């Protein structure tokens, strides 16, 4: 099939080069695992395996202990064996094309999961949901692995570079700037999530300018980027690449097969900004456990997987009404009644489900 050769340039992040300056954003739980990330990387963009809740893989085939049908504790929720299998299966598809691992800073056992991801063969670690000031501590035995914090401000870039340099004589290999149209957790206070000051086109120049002090660390723009026109806009503002997730949530290869049923139906009015036990606002779909909370028949809360430090073993889950480990795991397992479902602001524009191959050609041709 004819597609004009791309005029986008390969992107180098630390020692690793991707053919197109595009990341498929990590998506937990079980949304961007081996089929999605492996195919993205095969097509020459960065495939990103989510390392969160890997115990759910293949309906908890790889955990050591199950309690109440949930992976027991962080040891089993972030399953090393499952993570190894996901990366191995991804490599069957993409070979030496680089892969990232996405790890929220908020998770319990963060350092162990970072090391597991390096040991599983990741080229790149991507971390948001916090200010990951000690990320090099856990990566120092794997100096080939590139490290990429997700930030929302020039301030955060400066703090991370200062503190990493002072303490590890290292600075990040790239930064992802995640704007307020992104799916999942926002890097903004709730009251700032619908404020034009923080729209991505305003953030990118400020972060790029701050990056000059440190040698023009590549800035990767994320949140609300839909097509090549939006990619070109971000590159013209000084970004070196983009990270996109909602478009990939709409592909056949997505590992959470429920989304191919749900997304073509998604109406804009059903896109919500909700509280989360992680402690950041989250963009979610008004369906599943969120509807059960409204009805009053949502699952009782009981911290089994101990997924994130901010929740304090159920304290915040009880306040917000749901357990994010249980809810996200249920969605990977196909549970429409009690799953938790995330989306970017653009999720309502997904009409048809296309292949990763077709998507990458659409975004890169010309
Ligand atoms: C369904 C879904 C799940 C997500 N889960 C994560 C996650 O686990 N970790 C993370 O850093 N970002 C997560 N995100 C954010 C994406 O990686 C990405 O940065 C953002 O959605 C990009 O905006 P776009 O969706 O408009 O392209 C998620 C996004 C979506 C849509
Ligand atoms: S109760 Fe809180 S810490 Fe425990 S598994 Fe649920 S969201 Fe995670
Ligand atoms: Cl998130």
């Amino acid at each position: 099939h004819h597609h004009m050769v791309s005029t986008l340039k390969p992107l180098k992040i630390g020692k690793h080069t991707i053919k197109f300056p595009i990341f498929q954003g990590g998506m937990g739980v079980g949304i961007s695992w081996d089929e999605l990330a492996g195919n993205v990387a095969k097509e020459g963009a960065l495939g990103v395996i989510s390392a969160v809740g890997t115990g759910y893989y293949k309906n908890m085939r790889f955990v050591e202990r199950i309690v109440a049908k949930k992976p027991f504790e962080a040891l089993n929720f972030y399953s090393k064996k499952a993570l190894n299998e996901i990366f191995a299966n991804a490599r069957k598809i993409c070979g030496n094309n680089p892969l990232g691992a996405n790890i929220l800073y908020a998770i319990n056992d963060y350092g162990r999961v970072l090391r597991d991801s390096c040991e599983a063969g990741a080229n790149i670690i991507i971390t948001g949901a916090g200010l990951p000031t000690n990320m090099p501590e856990f990566a120092k035995d794997f100096s080939d692995v590139a490290l990429i914090p997700i930030i929302s401000s020039a301030k955060a870039l400066k703090i991370l570079c200062k503190r990493w340099s002072d303490r590890y004589k290292r600075i990040p290999d790239a930064f992802i700037v995640e704007g307020p149209l992104s799916g999942g957790h926002q890097g903004f206070k709730y009251e700032d999530c619908f404020k034009e000051e923080f729209r991505l086109e305003n953030l990118v120049p400020k972060v790029v300018e701050a990056s000059k002090e440190w040698g023009n660390i590549p800035i990767i723009a994320a949140g609300g980027i839909w097509d090549r026109k939006d990619i070109d806009t971000m590159l013209s503002l000084g970004a070196s690449g983009v990270q996109m997730a909602t478009r990939f949530l709409g592909t056949k290869e997505c590992d959470a097969k429920v989304y191919a049923d749900l997304l073509p139906t998604l109406k804009k009015e059903d896109i919500l900004l909700i509280k989360s036990p992680v402690g950041y606002p989250a963009r979610a779909i008004n369906t599943g456990v969120i509807k059960r909370i409204e009805e009053g028949n949502a699952p009782k809360i009981a911290c089994v997987s101990n997924c994130v430090a901010p929740c304090n073993r159920g304290e915040e889950a009880k306040k917000v009404g749901y357990c994010i480990a249980d809810g996200l795991g249920r969605s990977y397992l196909g549970n429409r009644e009690e799953g938790l479902y995330f989306t970017g602001a653009n999720g309502y524009r997904v009409d048809k489900i296309i292949s990763v191959h077709e998507l990458i050609k659409e975004l890169t041709e010309g």
